[PDB]
C-alpha cells in the first residue's frame, strides 16, 4: 500500500482545476512512491520528461540539487531566480523548474518514506508558480 | 521507517523561520506517520491540543470535516473564512485553523499511505495563513 496519486493512470488531464494537485502530487510522489507504484499515462511520461527541460536550463540539475539550500525555500526560490527571473515565464522555464523540484524530491527522498527536504522541494515548485503558469504547463499536459 | 519530523521531540522553537516547516510536517505527520512514530515533546503536545481551538470556533468538526469540499483547496479556505473572515486573525482563530486541518488529515488519511484529500488539508492550511500569522502563533510555541 502506497500513495496512489489521482492521475497516476492518465493520458490527459481534463480540467486546469486538475493542474496543481496533478503536479502536486507528482511531486510527491518522485519522493518514494515512485518505486513502490509505477504510473503508465502519457501524462506522467510527459512529466517525467521535464528532467530534459531542467537540464537545459539548470545545465547540471544534479550537483545543483546538492548545493541548494533545501532546508530554505525562500532562499531556493531565490536561487531559482537566478535562471529565471521574470515573473512571466515560458512554457520552457515552467517546465524546467517542475523538472527540477522532481528530481530534487528524488534525490532527498527515502526509499519507504520522505524527508524534509524532499517535501521542502515541492514547496519551492509552489512557491514558484502562479495560476498564470498552470494555464500554460497546461498545454503539455494536454 | 516512517517519516519522522525535524521537531518531533522538541518541546520548542527556536526561531520563528521553523515554524511554517514545524506546522507542514505536524500536518503531513497527521496523515498516518502518527501511529509509528510517536512525538513527546511539548511542542506536539501544544499542537494536539490546537483541536481544542478548532472545536471552539468550528463547533463541530467531525461534522464539518465530512462535510466541507477537500478535494478543492480554494473552496476549503472559502468556507473557512466564513467563520474566520478577517485577515487579520487572532491566535485563537489561528490554532483552530492548524487544528481543523490536523484533525482533517487523520480523518482522511490511510492506514500507511496518505490520500490526496489528506494532502489537501496540509494546502488548505498554507492558503490560510500569512507571514503575520506565524509570528503570532509562534507565541504557542515558544
Amino acid at each position: 500500500h502506497v500513495f496512489s496519486p489521482q492521475h497516476c493512470g492518465c493520458d490527459r488531464l481534463t480540467s486546469i482545476d486538475d493542474v496543481r494537485q496533478c503536479l502536486t502530487e507528482y511531486i510527491y510522489w518522485s519522493s518514494y512512491a515512485y518505486r513502490n507504484r509505477q504510473c503508465a499515462g502519457q501524462l506522467y511520461s510527459t512529466l517525467l520528461s521535464f528532467r530534459d527541460d531542467a537540464e537545459l536550463v539548470f545545465i547540471d540539475i544534479r550537483e545543483l540539487v546538492k548545493n541548494m539550500p533545501w532546508d530554505d525555500v525562500k532562499d531556493c526560490a531565490e536561487i531559482i531566480r537566478c535562471y529565471i527571473p521574470d515573473e512571466q515565464k515560458t512554457i520552457r522555464e515552467i517546465s524546467a523548474i517542475i523538472g527540477l523540484c522532481a528530481y530534487a524530491a528524488t534525490y532527498w527522498g527515502g526509499e519507504d518514506h520522505p524527508t524534509s527536504n524532499s517535501l521542502n522541494a515541492l514547496f519551492v515548485m509552489l512557491e514558484m508558480l502562479n495560476y498564470v503558469d498552470y494555464n500554460i504547463i497546461f498545454r503539455r499536459m494536454n
